[PDB]
């Protein structure tokens, strides 16, 4: 309770054992102490209890469990709130893993040194580090939300960063020591942490350095390839098998049923989806390029069926979301720009189709709507391209550079508008107010900066009609405008793009590596049929409604669990030993120790020479 | 065989891949614009292979300085104006802004930031060969 | 501010090297003087 880490270590070294010391009563007494630095636990407890706690209330373990569930996320379930613990608590012991509870208590009460001491003692160090990082991040967010002294937030953020760095270093050590056991360590089910895995915990904490590691990337590659052993040449074989079902039987599978394992691989589903989308785009181009008749043709019916099935699939994917409330699921789904754009495009296509099955003017309007709408579906191919290892970061860089382009578009527009207004006002002094005037300002000045310069029309020669007053200023202002637009601003924008490329490239690579996981999970969850013919799959689930062995987790036995725990303990011990050995042999430490020893030696030699036995 | 003209050819060969990685995006944007314009301006056509030619021809020629506003959107004595014929100049302006400002400058930056290592590797391989 | 400046200056590598060199020189001279005596 006094935050004396050295005394705790000394007592541990002198026979004290935490397996017998720690009990429910002692843990509750620890959670209700006051002899330490200030913390924000009571505010969180009050907020969770809807601000109805009595004054000087005593915190129990169920309140701590509720706080942990609130902090961790939506689907997380603390062990305190489970029915077995509630029964054991109402009818009254022991803790199989006391250091888990001790580290959670240290993290919640903001005692970083105690938490760091407790982290290295016990099993499941990496999961504990990830949980601590997530808890610190959530606590920092909560503290910053409700106007604290504004430094607790930065302290909690620093603690979260430290725990994340520890987790990353432990993962690196584990991968460097043994790759297969390291991969097995990232996927086995954690019975003590709400049946989650280290990968899910890292994704929930938005730890990009952990996901972008080589071990995580190769684990994701293995998960994406399914139960197929092909590595040398994929894509072509997958497409051949999709087009030729008999050709499936000539592939090497992992340790009749080959069809089911082949079709359930995420890569096969992705290629099926891509082929269906390409066919739909081809049919859309065909229907928009040729003459339209009174009633829709077969291709138009096919594309309408495709778009309607896609819409109903998007509607059904919003009712399977993690959040509980319906309106809460909608605002969680509406968090990616692609979903919003898809919804808008589907609504616009529906409006155009409704207006199309009518008389000639409404049909023409609907056709124009189709022509405008095809552009979005053409542009959407970049989302499919984002699966390539090289074509994703380029799209991210384009998205990041559009803002810098827009910051110069405004100045270009100002100069262009000034020149256009001046020229139009000078050359046409006998005009009446009309919207045609607002068109001549932007049209030709904009077309002239893309190589469409015509000196015979910027200043017409002036048999000829009489020359306008001051008609010679137009070529001069045109020359100045061209010099400013095509030399200064363009080169400045080129320099801006050139000097801000390295950081954008690195960030794009990191974000793409992080976001591979969501793509893999999305294509693992999806059905085995493309949107044009998912109508079979959308009615089968209805009949089965009234009727994750791998790819998400990995269920393991107890002997292998013991082996994994031993491996993790060896890895963390090796990591700490390497850190200490590197620190002790640095030049700075050697210089400091040599200086101290020289000072002490000089003082002792002076004392020795002080004596005079002669 | 020249001491200076070999590494340059090797650099060209090494940069062709980066050029091809942007050609695809340029083609996507060009094809979208061409399909939109052709569909809007010609609503009474029959299926023919001439349709597959007008998609790429003019949109590709327009990004090399051959811009003609009198043919992207013909004025409309004149034959009646097509329904929604005013969208063509707007999409043309957007297409020009995207093609000739964003992607070209990004490719220039990509070439500029990956020159030192390519130059060194080309010199080493020429000396070896 | 002044205390931080002094603490940073005193713990630099260059100052430690210089002070160690001076102390080693003085110690070597004093040890030579001590060995100069012959009480045996
Ligand atoms: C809003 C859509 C309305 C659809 C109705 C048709 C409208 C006709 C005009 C076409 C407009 C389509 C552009 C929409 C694409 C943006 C999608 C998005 O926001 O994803 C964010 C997307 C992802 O955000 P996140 O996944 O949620 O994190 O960010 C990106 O990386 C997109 C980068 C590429 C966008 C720039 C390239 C677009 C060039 C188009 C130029 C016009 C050519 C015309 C000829
Ligand atoms: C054929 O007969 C048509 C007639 C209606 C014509 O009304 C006129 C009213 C003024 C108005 C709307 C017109 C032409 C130039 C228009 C200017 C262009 C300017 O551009 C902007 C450009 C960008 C800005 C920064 C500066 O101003 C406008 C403030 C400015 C602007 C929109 C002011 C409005 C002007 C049309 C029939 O109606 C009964
Ligand atoms: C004069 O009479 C000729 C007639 C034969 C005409 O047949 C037509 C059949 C459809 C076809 C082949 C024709 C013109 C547009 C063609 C489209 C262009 C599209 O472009 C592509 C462009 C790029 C793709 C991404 C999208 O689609 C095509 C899928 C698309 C495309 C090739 C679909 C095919 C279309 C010709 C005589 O025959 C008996």
């Amino acid at each position: 309770v006094l935050d004396r880490v050295d005394f705790v270590k000394l007592l541990i070294e002198n026979g004290v054992s935490m397996h017998r010391f720690l009990t429910i009563s002692r843990l509750e007494e620890l959670y209700n102490t006051r002899h330490g630095p200030s913390n924000t636990l009571y505010h969180l407890v009050r907020d969770v209890k809807k601000g109805n706690l009595p004054p000087d209330y005593r915190i129990s373990l169920i309140d701590i469990g509720l706080v942990i569930e609130y902090l961790m996320g939506g689907a997380y379930r603390c062990n305190y709130t489970r029915k077995r613990f509630r029964t054991l608590y109402h009818n009254l012991n022991h803790f199989p893993f006391p250091f888990h509870e001790l580290m959670v208590w240290a993290v919640l009460m903001k005692r970083q040194k105690m938490a760091l001491f407790f982290w290295q003692h016990g099993e499941e160090a990496m999961a504990k580090a990830l949980v601590a990082c997530k808890l610190c991040k959530a606590m920092a967010h909560e503290a910053s939300e409700n106007d604290m002294v504004d430094d607790i937030s930065q302290e909690l953020n620093h603690n979260s960063r430290d725990f994340g760095q520890l987790a990353v270093e432990l993962l690196d050590q584990s991968y460097k020591q043994d790759e297969q056991l390291a991969m097995k360590l990232l996927t086995y089910e954690l019975k003590n942490w709400s049946n989650a895995t280290c990968l899910q915990l890292a994704v929930a904490a938005k730890h990009r350095d952990f996901i972008a590691h080589t071990c995580s990337q190769m684990l994701l590659t293995d998960m994406w390839m399914g139960r197929l052993r092909m590595r040398k040449n994929s894509g072509l074989k997958v497409i051949l098998g999709i087009l030729l079902p008999p050709s499936i039987l000539s592939l090497e599978f992992k340790n009749g049923r080959k069809i089911y394992e082949f079709y359930n691989a995420p890569i096969v589903k992705f290629w099926f989806y891509t082929l269906a989308y390409i066919g739909y785009l081809m049919l859309f181009n065909y229907i928009v390029l040729v003459k339209m008749e009174r009633w829709p043709s077969t291709q138009e019916w096919i594309v309408i069926s495709y778009i309607f099935t896609l819409g109903i699939e998007k509607m059904r994917e919003i009712l399977m979301s993690e959040p509980g409330k319906l309106l809460q699921k909608v605002k969680v789904w509406l968090q990616e720009y692609w979903n919003v754009t898809d919804l808008i495009a589907i609504l616009l296509f529906s409006v155009g189709m409704i207006l199309r099955l009518q008389d000639q003017p409404f049909r023409s309007d609907g056709r124009v709507i189709y022509c405008v709408n095809i552009i979005y579906w053409y542009i959407r191919l970049l989302d499919i391209f984002g699966v390539n290892k090289y074509l994703g970061p380029y799209v991210m860089m384009i998205g990041k550079m559009m803002i810098d382009m827009m910051y110069f578009v405004i100045i270009m527009l100002v100069v262009l508008m000034s020149f256009g207004v001046a020229r139009q006002a000078i050359l046409f002094p006998n005009e009446e107010p009309s919207w045609k005037l607002a068109k001549n300002i932007f049209y030709m000045p904009y077309w002239m900066i893309y190589g469409e310069v015509f000196a015979d029309q910027i200043d017409p020669p002036c048999q000829l009609p009489p020359c306008k007053t001051g008609a010679w200023i137009v070529p001069a202002i045109m020359a100045c405008y061209l010099l400013v637009a095509n030399i200064l601003l363009v080169n400045l924008l080129i320099a801006v793009f050139n000097n801000t490329f390295f950081e954008v490239k690195s960030i794009s690579n990191q974000v793409w590596k992080f976001q591979r996981y969501q793509l893999i999970m999305t294509f693992h969850e999806r059905p085995v049929l493309p949107p044009p013919l998912i109508i079979f799959s959308h009615m089968t689930m209805i009949f089965q409604h009234v009727c994750r062995d791998y790819g998400l987790k990995l269920f393991i036995t107890d002997d292998e669990l013991k082996k994994v725990h031993d491996f993790e303990e060896q890895c963390i011990e090796e990591y700490f030993r390497e850190k200490d050995d590197r620190f002790n042999s640095s030049n700075d430490e050697r210089i400091r120790v040599t200086s101290e020893r020289v000072e002490n030696m000089s003082m002792r030699l002076e004392e020795v020479n002080e004596r005079e036995h002669s």
